């Protein structure tokens, strides 16, 4: 159970580092999507 | 393994908190997807 | 320990339930970018 | 505790699929995203 639950906490951990790379991509759309708004008030 | 176990919640409640922040910046994103369609329309 | 564990799996599925929900939405998105793109080639 | 174990097991499996799957949807909107900005420009 030791073990078993050693790994189970590497693989939350791993899978944080997932959700952190999402996030900073969600972050990137979020940029973009603005981006694309100012230009069509512009135009 | 009550030493893991207070890892195993430590990191779940992180996880929480990304996935609550996903959650919010998706609100963002598609209101902002709206206002873009919304404006082709117009336009 | 028992109670413990049983804590985190109830946890765990009620934070599935949450990304669940997250997909679905992120869905819409995909739906209104493509209707987004359409009218621009359109135009 | 050994039965607890593998509900958690099978629910952090299910979790990574989930992410997994929402990080190729990320990919598909972006690139929807960079092309819309691209014919507003060249438009
Ligand atoms: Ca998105």
């Amino acid at each position: 159970i030791e073990k078993q639950m050693d790994r189970v906490v590497k693989e939350m951990r791993r899978q944080l580092e997932m959700i952190d790379k999402l996030t900073t991509r969600e972050i990137e759309q979020v940029e973009l999507l603005k981006r694309i708004y100012d230009k069509l008030t512009v135009q």
